[PDB]
This record gives C-alpha cells, sequence and structure tokens, in this order.
C-alpha cells in the first residue's frame, strides 16, 4: 500500500517481514526524530559549531576546538572567557544584542554623528555609510562607513593615522564603545547612541580606501552580492572585469587589464553602459 511505501521512505532516511529482517512500524511514519536517530543528537552537536560561530570573532578554527574544549553552549563560553580574545570576548558579551537588527531611525542618527564627526575633523574627508541603509532598507545589522581623503590613494598606501584619527574620535565621544580590531586599513567595532533616562550596541566597521580605489570599492559594499554578481558579468559580458578594488578593461585570453580612473559611481555604469541603477533598486 501507499501506506507501506511511506514508512519505507522514513527508514532509509533513518520476504516482506524478511527483507524486513533484511525495528519498524507505523513507528517511522509516527517519528522518533532527533531523539530517534540520537546520532542526530550528535548531529545537533553541529548545532554547537554554528551556534558557536554565532559568537563574535570566532570563525572556522575557533569554535571547533572550543566546542572541542568539551564546550558547546552560551554559558560554556560565558565561563570559558580565558579561552578567547578581546574580540570574541565581546561578541559574546554582546552577541545577543548582536542578533537584533536596527531601526533606520537611529541609523541616520549615528549616520549623523559619524559623518558629523569626521566633518568636525576636516573637509577633505568624505565618508559614507553604505551597505543596506543606503539601499533604503528598513533593516541592517551592521553599520558600515566608508571613508577617504584626497591626501590618500592606492599609490601612497601608508596613512593609518588617517582612518586612525576618526576611530579615536568616535570613541572620544563615547560612541564607539568598544573595539574589536584595528589594523590601519580597517576597523571593526561596536557603537551606541546617546542617553538621558539604554539602546543596544551595533556593529560597525570603518573602512578606508584610496581616494581612487574608493568608488569601485563603494559600489561593491552597497551590494548586494547578486547584485554585484550580476554586474561583474555584464561588464565582463561587454568584456570588462571589476572587483572589490576596480574597473578593468579585459584581455585576449582572459588575463589582461588596467584601471581606468574613477570620479563617481555612475562612471562605471557608463563603462559597461547600463542605467544609473540607483541603490534602492539595487537588489539584482
Ligand atoms: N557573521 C556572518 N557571517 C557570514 N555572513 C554574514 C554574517 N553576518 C552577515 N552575513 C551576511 C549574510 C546575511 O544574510 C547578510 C546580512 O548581514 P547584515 O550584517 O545583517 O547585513 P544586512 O543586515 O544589512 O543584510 P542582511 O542581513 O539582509 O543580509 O550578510
Amino acid at each position: 500500500n501507499g501506506g507501506i511505501t511511506d514508512m519505507l521512505v522514513e527508514l532509509a532516511n533513518f520476504g516482506a517481514e524478511a527483507k524486513k529482517l533484511p525495528e519498524k512500524i507505523d513507528e517511522f511514519l509516527a517519528t522518533g526524530k532527533l531523539r530517534k536517530l540520537e546520532k542526530i543528537r550528535r548531529d545537533d552537536t553541529s548545532s554547537s559549531i554554528n551556534f558557536l560561530t554565532r559568537v563574535t570573532g570566532i570563525g572556522p578554527s575557533a569554535a571547533r576546538k572550543l566546542v572541542d574544549e568539551g564546550i558547546k553552549t552560551l554559558e560554556d563560553l560565558r565561563k570559558n572567557e580565558d579561552k578567547l580574545n578581546h574580540h570574541q570576548r565581546i561578541g559574546l558579551k554582546y552577541f545577543e544584542d548582536f542578533e537584533k537588527r536596527i531601526p533606520r531611525e537611529e541609523m541616520l542618527q549615528m549616520q549623523d554623528i559619524v559623518l558629523n564627526e569626521v566633518k568636525k575633523l576636516d573637509p577633505e574627508y568624505i565618508a559614507t555609510v553604505c551597505g543596506s541603509f543606503r539601499r533604503g532598507a528598513e533593516s541592517s545589522g551592521d553599520m558600515d562607513v566608508l571613508l577617504t581623503h584626497p591626501n590618500f590613494t592606492s599609490e601612497s598606501s601608508k596613512q593609518p593615522k588617517l582612518l586612525h584619527r576618526v576611530v579615536e574620535q568616535l570613541q572620544k565621544v563615547r560612541f564607539i564603545t568598544d573595539t574589536l580590531s584595528k589594523g590601519e586599513t580597517k576597523f571593526m567595532g561596536v557603537c551606541q547612541l546617546p542617553s538621558e533616562n539604554e539602546y543596544p550596541h551595533r556593529r560597525i566597521d570603518i573602512r578606508l580606501i584610496p581616494k581612487d580605489q574608493y568608488y569601485c570599492g563603494v559600489l561593491y559594499f552597497t551590494g548586494s552580492d547578486i547584485f554585484n554578481k550580476n554586474m561583474r558579468a555584464h561588464a565582463l559580458e561587454k568584456g570588462f572585469t571589476i572587483n572589490e578594488y576596480t574597473i578593468r578593461p579585459l584581455g585576449v585570453t582572459g588575463v589582461a587589464g588596467e584601471p581606468l580612473p574613477v570620479d563617481s559611481e555612475q562612471d562605471i555604469f557608463d563603462y559597461i553602459q547600463w542605467r544609473y541603477r540607483e541603490p534602492k533598486d539595487r537588489s539584482e
């Protein structure tokens, strides 16, 4: 029966009473589940792994041994402080708040303060929060401001202090509450707007780019993927390759190139002829 064909599909996942012995019931159709397999229970230990990654900083290597450190839960780690760095220390301490998307109300808010801070700093800067909020969206998960200055480019490749100047600052103001890393061309960290009678902290990463590699790197973080995936294409279609870093005329056999200069966003869109496909509509 259709009836006996189903418990069937359930076992494999997991003469008549002979191929049988070759246990079962309506017990398969019913479901044991995770418990039924309890292999599956060891499989859920894979729920350790990915859950464990959920914690900040910890990447492939990290959790695996950590969990391996007999460990697997919120609280394992909570005890297991010693077992990680300043990074991951945080993305635990916060992590929870970490799984709660912001409100573009606040965005604009920091959106302000950020660019508001820089502006206090110098005029030659230019910053821009990008990623999602840009696209219009009601909900991000990480701030992401992109900076640059004329006194800097892909040629100098040496000006940490620059990017450094503002990080210091955003902290000054008590905004950037903590800090994951730091390494000249990149900052990633934890902010938080201001009070008076408290909001959760949000992941930000300040980047910087030569005032040249700027733009391309710009289009790229506004994504999406697919979006930046549908585009790499067409340009290539029309024979052009692009990357996080830049626009390049192709080649005879694939390998070939050279960076065209790049004033604004729309200049590339010019390159592979397409319409200035505004952010909002930048989904695919
Ligand atoms: N820790 C992470 N590891 C890998 N990919 C991540 C991680 N966090 C986010 N992503 C990727 C996959 C998510 O679907 C996407 C969204 O990240 P998020 O920081 O939230 O950006 P975003 O919220 O503005 O967009 P969305 O979340 O929609 O994808 O980014």
